[PDB]
């Protein structure tokens, strides 16, 4: 058995506990921003929190789901010890959604712009 | 009295015994002030040649910023204080390494 390794664009549950089921009351999922190679080597990844509680704040990025919608909180990027904390895959964000999250971070930090 | 609001490029002490660690602030004052949060990378004196280390040269003690370990931090509620400011070329470098981890 090999542990799941988070890949760029993946929507993951962090701190997964098999006792609150598919809902995970009290948790946020997260969009993975960093590449597989980095994630695999370090046991860490860069990711942004998600929530269904949209407020329409400037750094929100709408995640359009089949199931329902939510937002990535793009300003709140964090380095996460996925391997140590136990991550599971919930889904994958669309290419456009990932692009938009990165664009907003780029604005906030000022990287290429 | 107004609490110190971190600003882009500042080197701060933060709760990241309470115990603090130095961090470079990567988000602009306007954002930091409005949200009570800021983006920052942790610093260490212990260099190891590691790929995402950026050298920070002071006038006393030296170390590196660990550029890959970006963290959104509630400065407002954790008592960030200002210790200094990184040089522009140092901040630019930290941003280059992050840009690598993110398209």
């Amino acid at each position: 058995v090999s542990r799941y390794v988070p890949d760029m664009g993946d929507l993951i549950w962090v701190d997964f506990d098999p006792t609150k089921g598919s809902a995970q009351a009290g948790h946020r999922p997260a969009v993975v921003l960093s590449p597989f190679m980095y994630n695999n080597k370090t046991g860490m990844c860069l990711c942004v929190p998600c929530t269904t509680q949209s407020k329409g704040y400037p750094f929100e990025v709408v995640l359009s789901g089949q199931e329902r919608d939510g937002v990535a909180l793009a300003d709140q990027v964090k380095s996460i010890a996925w391997r140590a904390r136990g991550a599971t895959k919930k889904g994958t964000v669309a290419p456009e959604e990932l692009q938009l999250i990165k664009a907003k971070i780029n604005v906030l930090i000022g990287l290429s712009h």
